[PDB]
């Protein structure tokens, strides 16, 4: 992580990062049985596990509509096959309530549809090296979150579920992130603002350069940027001398002139710019003294660490995260009897 | 709320909102630990307890690979301790269930991560004025979805995860919503287009206004807009000038002219923009009369009040929401023995 | 499904499909309340259904808070009223929880906000022609998908709730998918890109064409496409000249001229476009056999089902999922006793 300020352009690029990028998908098939439960002697009379018996039945009955491939008396010893039943069925009802609950697909691949031990397996499996292997295991919390499950259909007292986790091929490219601010001069009262518009993500790969324009598009976790083949936009190697030279006449650069003065603060992963231009007051202050100094009339970069709120015109913008209260919550004791 | 129709761009404007604009984040870290079971002779024979806290001890272990600070016979007292001890403790039950069935984090700040007592003093303690802090209380409904809780890791018996609270800086800063739909002129059989393309949110904040231009990415709670500060393009404040006049000479407006006439219907806030020219009929009826009348070649703005649907060539629009049935569902009784 | 190459721009049209676009919202109302318990003697004295009875109450009042209308011993019978209080009170807690967890709304309509009885009734009340309410019956599972639940309030005992099912008004209009990668030509050393604008999906209704820009915009359930009529950019019908010849003098298509060559890999419904120029080696394989050919300079188009695997210098790109592994999985019996 190391972040530039650029000023010939008002921007600042951020190129300490590793990207990591999907190259298809996997697929595996599940198939989840509820399991026999002893017969009963009754087998007609009102009890709990033939009332928990009944519920699943009916569960499993509504969930089949909501399908891919073909539509679209007191006892001590009944206590103990309602509790038990809800014990050992624990993944099947899990994974019917999850499926219940988004209406088919899960967005993400819970630990129920695929336990840890089923992960790792499947992704030794993969058709890629072992370099893209050994990240993938390394952070698997990435893999659950970018895959998403969907349901087959439902048979009998079984139901079926694709997984369709993410592949990873392309690792360790190095990458960066540009932010841009409005540069405006002046001469009398007639302003002459200049912004980049080629604002976002900018990573690299197969002899091309990717252009995720969206911050949230790909995700974070330390040196290495998950982000998804879904929205990057091809650009050409050359689309770099822009930060060198913004014309430099070689690629041209996405800008737009302006006449009005723009005054707004953008904030970069190690820092903030501030830019803000004739009648509205810049101040740069932190959680000690809100006084550091006033910020002159034009584009200026402040780091992540020497400031903590920038004021345009009474509105702090909390250059950082605030640390609020730790809590310590137990629940209560579960006595004998 | 109050839409008025400019007639030179066929375009309607709504001047009724109030901006709520985030600026930082907040932050909180919970520890959940389990209860405290007591000592249950011959550990070794199973029981209805046992199994429970394995399956407790088996989900917390899974949960720890998704993580982000290391990791990526019975009898009647029996049962009371597997059904106490999934009753004393449910709020970590929950919230183990929420991270593993979201996979890491979960979407919005659910009421088992952080129940209304701890949101409610959490608020109370962030950096802002009064002012800000009354209208959080006032609607915490919209906070909770804001954020997002991340779960740090797994230790032991216990959970440490994090809510990322939001922080609302500037409040009820007046501002709008424009939607354009295509004015089409007619000249000897020769059309010429103009459509508007400053389409969406337009809210004003720090002497500047901010052009969210997509209508999801604002939330409406009534005369509030939840806007967040994640897709705003920053415009010069004399960006205002095109309703009064759509040239103005003082600040240029985007807009797309063509040379086909396009036929669509825009839905607005308090009513909806009918254009259609040159073949398809157009007409608006209620769901009492269908025969109201026909809507001239050209584009006309019809109030909500005034019709309920609007059929472009056999397409019923349904300006507004159409309400169905009530239903009433109550539980079966629960009788001793 | 059908997909053509136009080799005079690089690009491929798939017109297969039918489109289902939504045309308002239809709404019902519930009010679900908690079921009777029989008054227990001695409600001083702690059981295991007065806790069960205090979590009810107490997750209740928190839920409260996240509204829309107003805010925003144990003996062997105590048991069974804990067993089966949460039994058939199986829908009233499930829709507590939902709404808890995702705090006021759901993403989608669960099977517990509505059942599929409830639901087949609501849609044949839609208003719409008979042609539009068989379809949604026939593949409601996306119907609860795009709909979602809005909890109104809570008042006593009972919880009131929204559902805001989607209405489908257009339905079997053809349309199509159009994707695009660069063709850059070579002179003396100079080149000279030419990248399609114009991507995404081309659906027709109304005497007019929509233009959603992204592919996750719609979801393909088949030769369906549930396009959702929010980000659809409404265009010409002229606007189709530009497949058959690309100037066409008529409808100015959007292309970008470059300078300097790009190599990418763009995935067809039942393809994929392979370019790739000046140092980067391009190559098809499968997984039986891996040196089929090494793809010439230029665009070209591979069939699906010709090759599995594109190799962008030392980048495999998986034109098709690749199967894993299946598994079938049964929870342990339960025994009586
Ligand atoms: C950035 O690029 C501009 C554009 O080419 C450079 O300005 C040119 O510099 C050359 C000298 O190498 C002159 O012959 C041209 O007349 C200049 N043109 C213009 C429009 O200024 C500039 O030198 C480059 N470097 C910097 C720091 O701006
Ligand atoms: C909107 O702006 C246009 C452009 O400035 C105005 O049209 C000009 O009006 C002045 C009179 O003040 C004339 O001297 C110019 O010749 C006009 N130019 C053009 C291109 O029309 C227009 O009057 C303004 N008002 C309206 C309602 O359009
Ligand atoms: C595609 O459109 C272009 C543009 O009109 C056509 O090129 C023209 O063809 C006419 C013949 O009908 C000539 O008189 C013009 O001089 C041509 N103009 C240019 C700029 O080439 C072209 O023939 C059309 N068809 C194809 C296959 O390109
Ligand atoms: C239980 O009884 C049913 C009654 O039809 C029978 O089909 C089944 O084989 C018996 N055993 C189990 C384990 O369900
Ligand atoms: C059981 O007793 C032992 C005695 O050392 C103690 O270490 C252990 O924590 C106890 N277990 C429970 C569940 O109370
Ligand atoms: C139970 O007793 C209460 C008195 O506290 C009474 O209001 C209620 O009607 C009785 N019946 C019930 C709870 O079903």
């Amino acid at each position: 992580l190391k972040e530039s300020y650029l000023e010939e352009s008002c921007s600042t690029i951020t190129e300490g990062y590793l990207s990591v990028l999907r190259t298809g998908w996997y697929t595996n098939v599940f198939t989840l049985e509820v399991g026999d439960v002893e017969n009963l002697t009754c087998t007609d009379c009102p009890s709990l596990i033939k009332t928990e018996l009944d519920l699943t039945k009916s569960a499993l009955r509504e969930l089949k509509t909501v399908s891919a491939d073909q539509l679209a008396k007191c006892d001590i010893a009944d206590l103990c096959m309602a509790v038990s039943f809800s014990q050992f069925n624990r993944r099947f009802l899990n994974v019917v309530r999850q499926f219940s609950d988004n209406a088919g697909i899960t967005p993400a691949i819970s630990l129920d549809l695929m336990t840890d031990a089923e992960l790792a397996r499947a992704v030794s499996y993969m058709p890629t090296s072992a370099g893209q292997i050994k990240l993938m295991l390394e952070n698997r919390a990435m893999v659950r979150r970018k895959g998403f499950g969907i349901l087959i259909g439902v048979y009998g007292s079984s139901v079926i579920y694709m997984v369709q986790l993410p592949i990873f091929g392309v690792i360790d490219t190095p990458c960066w992130i540009i932010k841009a601010a409005p540069s405006c001069s002046e001469k009398d009262g007639n302003y002459a603002c200049l912004l980049r518009e080629d604002q976002g993500w900018y990573c690299k790969n197969a002899g091309s350069t990717v252009y995720y324009p969206n911050d949230k598009d790909c995700e974070t976790r330390g040196d290495h940027v998950f982000c998804d083949t879904a929205a990057g936009i091809n650009v050409a190697e050359q689309s770099r001398e822009c930060n060198i030279n913004i014309s430099t006449t070689n690629y041209p650069c996405k800008v737009s002139t302006g006449r009005h003065p723009i005054s707004m603060v953008a904030l970069s992963p190690l820092g903030a710019l501030v830019a803000c231009y004739k009648g509205v007051s810049c101040s740069i202050g932190s959680n000690r003294v809100g006084i550091i100094k006033q910020l002159p009339k034009g584009c200026s970069y402040i780091t992540n660490q020497d400031a903590d709120t920038v004021t345009i015109d009474n509105t702090v913008y909390q250059l950082s995260k605030v640390e609020g209260e730790q809590h310590v919550i137990k629940g209560r004791p579960v006595s004998s009897s």
